[PDB]
């Protein structure tokens, strides 16, 4: 119940809501069905629409008017927009040339520069250069500010995971926004794009930017607009805003446009439609602009032009019906479209079975548009897993595809040429950002980077300590003239036994064996220097990784590669190597194929068995270091050591046996040289986080030796490829994998070929960024480098991404 006899009366577009029965006059109150009687007629005037004409120079001021142009209107902060323009003939803000903003220039009584955010819904990366023409004003912040090429959104690249990622630098997975729709059943409660529940706290966790804001003092506009409040109006009532008293006026605000999205929907991302959209889009940011340099204002204010998602071709012609490949379909709930969130359509129903789901969707048909996965076999890439509102059967849908459940949920539910919401990797979902401002660079371009850094950017923009979020503090300063955050490396928890040789060959009982027993003094002393650390420079380049939890480890040394060995896991947590484009490939020989040798320096009790592998006869075992690039035969016997040896599924060793005898040789020969590290991952609860011991589930049949959940490797040269990997005088480049440790290769289709025909495809999906294997090893990479720490962090932010240009 609302009360709506209350008024509006001076109140219109107040900052705090006032709560039920009492009537509200805020920027929701149309969304809550709670706005007082006289809000429209208050509020929401539109006589003589939104700009002045020459005849209104000097009107008296008439209050039934949208804006005035009346004399006192500058100090009322209520003029049109462009009063200044036809009054006082001032020039619009685009056509002035750009200067340099070298410092706020701000009013008396500014103790900050306010931050405005102006979001557009759907706005495609490829439209700020295919729509230059008709978008002069967004132009002219793009060229004059800093901007990106693109802003890599987070999956899925629907509307409310985008804006409230923005808001939080939250996964969706964290702050639980997961999709446009969901069920949660611990609350046993749907949330959906139409009605009430979505209204409810308890849906909306982390902590968003106006929240931030308001906790340490710092004053916020509301973010969110009712949908039938016009563009011209939303505008104005934040040019009001800004003109409150020092004491009572926001810092930070928020437009939001349902355009070009609404449009790209119904006409496609490129339809002939889609001009007049994008001139609307780019009229309104005039407004702004305008706007603001009346108020003086536009030499003071931070801008951040920012989309949620891009826009892909999608019809109704192409979608595939789940009822073609499952019998059981009334047994199922899908959340259809763009992917595929699949449950039981009851739970009191004990025949459902989702493996049996699973399969019946697994590779069926030859050009089958979508792929079915358990959620913690998607790509680690995509950080979504960790949310009871997450199904367990997700499909991972084609761009320029949907899936639904049956034939009539498409007919009795063509409309539409747009959509989104695919694999936030896909081009044609990439977005925007541009920043203008004098805390932003002066034309300055910045490589692409992922939304959910600019939480700890906007924060830095307005002195706010960021809540804990999932972007890299201090990655994205190369945007910042000042107020940059300059982070310190975390401190090694751990530090490194360097065992010595110690054991006698006759202690190990671990059931190996190795055609190694064939016996110099000029080559003696060299073994002994390789086994010290005399080549560590050339394998360990970035210095080694940090340990950042409580363990015991130890770095083992050798000619081709270096390790750190855990005690504990019974394998490395990291093994590194530099190969140089001179390098060579070799086989195994024969007489090694199963040679496995006792490592000395480790004692049986912390060395993993030959006879657990034997008597798992599901498990075999793979090498971290490959013996296939060692660099002589006396070499090749380190690389069959005990210490380098990790658990691995047949079909697993399929794809590391290819990566590491084949692709690591192309890559130095591409590259110039690459150094890797790769190592295990244990990522049991699939939280992204490495797992702690006790959470272990599988272990290699009747050992202690625990199975990881994936591998991952990181392959880093230098940026300039003129130089070698290994004397590199700049930046570097780099690209990771974390590949799913599986017992089938179910996931590729074409996996019965040879691996030259999917493996590649394959670790292309799990490609990765530096900072995804950081957080599922408790590891710190690059500790030793001649760059910048900022640098690094951008660097460690980094995914390869394998999309065209
Ligand atoms: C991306 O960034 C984020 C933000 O930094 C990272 O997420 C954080 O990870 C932390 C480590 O997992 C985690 O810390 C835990 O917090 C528990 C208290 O949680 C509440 O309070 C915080 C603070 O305000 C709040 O943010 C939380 O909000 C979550 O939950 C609500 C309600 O469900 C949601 O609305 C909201 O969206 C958010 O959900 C997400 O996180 C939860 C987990 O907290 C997931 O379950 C969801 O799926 C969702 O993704 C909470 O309201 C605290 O209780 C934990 O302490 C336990 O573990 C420690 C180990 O130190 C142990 O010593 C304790 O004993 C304790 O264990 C006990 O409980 C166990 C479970 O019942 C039980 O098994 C034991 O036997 C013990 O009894 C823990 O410290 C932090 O909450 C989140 N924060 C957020 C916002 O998600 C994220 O990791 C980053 N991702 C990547 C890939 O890096
Ligand atoms: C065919 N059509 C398809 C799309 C349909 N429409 C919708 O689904 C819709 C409508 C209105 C909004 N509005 C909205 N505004 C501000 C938001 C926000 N959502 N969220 C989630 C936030 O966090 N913020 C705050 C913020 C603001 C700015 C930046 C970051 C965060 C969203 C989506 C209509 C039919
Ligand atoms: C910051 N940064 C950048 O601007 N580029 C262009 C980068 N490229 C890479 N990696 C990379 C990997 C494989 C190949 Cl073949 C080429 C480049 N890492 C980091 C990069
Ligand atoms: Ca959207
Ligand atoms: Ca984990
Ligand atoms: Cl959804
Ligand atoms: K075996
Ligand atoms: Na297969
Ligand atoms: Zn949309």
């Amino acid at each position: 119940w609302t009360a709506t006899s209350g008024s509006c009366k001076g109140r219109c577009f107040e900052l705090q809501e006032v709560g039920p029965p009492d009537c509200r006059c805020d920027n929701l109150c149309k969304s809550y069905s709670s706005c007082c009687h006289d809000f429209d007629e208050l509020c929401l005037k539109t006589a003589r629409g939104w700009e002045c004409t020459k005849d209104r120079c000097g009107e008296v001021r008439n209050e039934e008017n949208a804006c005035h142009c009346s004399e006192d209107c500058l100090s009322r902060g209520d003029c049109c927009t462009n009063y200044q323009v036809v009054c006082k003939g001032e020039s619009h803000w685009v056509d002035d040339d750009c200067e340099e903003i070298k410092v706020p220039e701000c009013p008396a009584g500014f103790v900050r520069p306010p931050l405005i955010i102006f979001s557009v819904d759907g706005f495609r990366a490829s439209y700020m250069k295919k729509g230059s023409k008709v978008m002069p004003n967004i132009e002219k912040l793009r060229s004059c500010g800093t901007h990106a090429p693109y802003m890599r959104p987070v999956y899925p690249t629907k509307t409310f995971p985008n804006l409230y990622t923005l808001a939080t630098g939250l996964y969706p997975e964290s702050h639980g926004i997961v999709g446009n729709s969901m069920y949660d059943p611990v609350f046993d409660a749907s949330f959906h794009l139409r009605g009430r529940e979505k209204f409810n706290h308890r849906w909306w966790g982390g902590q968003p930017l106006w929240i931030t804001a308001t906790k340490q003092g710092v004053r916020a506009g509301t973010f969110f607009w009712s949908v039938s409040i016009p563009h011209e109006r939303r505008i104005l009532t934040i040019l009001q805003w800004l003109s409150l008293p020092d004491n009572e006026r926001p810092s930070v605000y928020a437009f939001y446009s349902e355009q070009p999205d609404f449009s790209g929907h119904k006409y496609g991302p490129f339809g002939p439609e889609m001009t007049n959209p994008l001139r609307e889009i780019d009229k309104t940011v005039g407004q702004l602009m305008d706007g603001l340099k009346q108020l003086r204002l536009h030499r003071c204010v931070n801008v951040i032009f920012v989309g949620d998602h891009g826009m892909e071709d999608v019809t109704c012609d192409r979608t595939e019906f789940l009822s073609n490949y499952l019998t059981n379909v009334d047994d199922i709930t899908l959340v259809p479209g763009t992917l595929g969130r699949i449950r039981a359509k009851s739970i009191n129903n004990s025949k459902y079975d989702p493996k049996t789901i699973i399969a019946a969707l697994t590779c069926k048909k030859p050009d089958q548009h979508f792929k079915p996965y358990m959620k913690q076999h998607l790509p680690k890439r995509l950080h979504y897993a960790n949310n009871r509102r997450i199904e367990d059967i997700h499909l991972l849908v084609d761009r320029r595809w949907h899936v639904a459940r049956k034939p009539l949920d498409v007919y009795k539910k063509c409309f539409f040429q747009g959509d989104h919401g695919f694999d936030n990797k896909v081009n044609s979902m990439q977005t925007v950002f541009v920043g203008y401002g004098p805390t932003f660079k002066y034309r300055t371009k910045v490589p692409p980077f992922e939304n959910i850094e600019l939480y700890n950017v906007m924060c830095d923009l307005l002195g706010l300590k960021p809540a804990p979020n999932n972007g890299t503090h201090g990655s994205l300063n190369h945007l910042l003239r000042t107020n940059t955050f300059r982070p310190t490396m975390p401190d090694e928890v751990s530090r490194p036994n360097y065992p010595g040789i110690m054991y006698l060959q006759s202690e190990f009982d671990l059931g190996c064996t190795c055609d190694d027993k064939v016996e110099n003094k000029l080559e003696e002393l060299n073994k002994r220097l390789h086994t010290k650390g005399s080549t560590k420079e050339r394998h360990l380049l970035y210095g080694r990784p940090a340990v950042l939890y409580r363990t015991s480890y130890d770095i083992l040394y050798h000619t081709d590669f270096e390790s750190g060995y855990s005690e504990i896991f019974l394998m490395p947590l990291w093994t590194s190597y530099t190969i140089s484009k001179q390098a060579e490939v070799s086989s195994i020989p024969e007489h090694l194929t199963n040679c496995v040798r006792p490592d000395v320096r480790v004692s049986p009790g912390f060395s993993q068995n030959c006879l657990a592998y034997k008597n798992d006869k599901q498990m075999s075992y793979g090498f971290l270091f490959p013996p296939y690039l060692s660099s002589s035969p006396e070499a090749k016997y380190d690389a069959f050591l005990v210490t380098n040896m990790v658990p691995m599924y047949p079909a697993f060793k399929r794809v590391w046996a290819y990566f590491q005898r084949v692709l690591v040789k192309k890559y130095a020969s591409e590259r110039n040289g690459v150094n890797v590290i790769s190592g295990p991952i244990f990522d049991y609860n699939y939280d992204g986080l490495r797992d702690t011991e006790d959470e272990i589930k599988q272990y290699v049949e009747g050992s202690s030796i625990p199975v990881p959940t994936h591998y991952y490797s990181i392959i880093t040269s230098c940026l300039d490829f003129t130089q070698p990997a290994d004397k590199c005088d700049g930046p570097l480049s780099v690209s990771s994998f974390i590949l799913p440790h599986r017992p089938d290769n179910d996931e590729s289709c074409n996996s019965s070929e040879d691996e030259s025909k999917w493996v590649e495809e394959l670790m292309k999906m799990h490609t990765a960024r530096v900072r995804d294997i950081e957080h599922l090893t408790g590891l710190d990479f690059y500790r030793k480098t001649s760059r910048s720490y900022s640098e690094i962090l951008t660097l460690k932010t980094y995914l390869h991404t394998y999309e065209s240009e």
